[PDB]
DNA sequence: CGTGCGGATC
DNA sequence: GATCCGCACG
């Protein structure tokens, strides 16, 4: 494996994370995090980006439609 | 205290 | 497209 597998699938990364190629804290519950008070993962944090899984929640699958 | 990059596999 | 992952510098 490797490495195969080696990657993918652990907690999902924020919009800016995927764009900067970085893993993160903001998990599948990042939204619920903001609900329980989140902030910014390590990425958006260093780059004061925009920790978000919303537009995402709609960009990925959502869909919508 | 930000800054980005190459990779693995579909 | 997505997720992981560090790192070396100023
Ligand atoms: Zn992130
Ligand atoms: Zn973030």
């Amino acid at each position: 494996g490797s490495m195969a597998d080696t990657r993918r699938r652990q907690n999902h990364s924020c919009d800016p994370c995927r764009k900067g190629k970085r893993r993160c804290d903001a998990p599948e519950n990042r939204n619920e995090a903001n609900e329980n008070g989140w902030v910014s993962c390590s990425n958006c944090k260093r780059w004061n980006k925009d920790c978000t899984f919303n537009w995402l929640s709609s960009q990925r699958s959502k869909n919508s439609s």
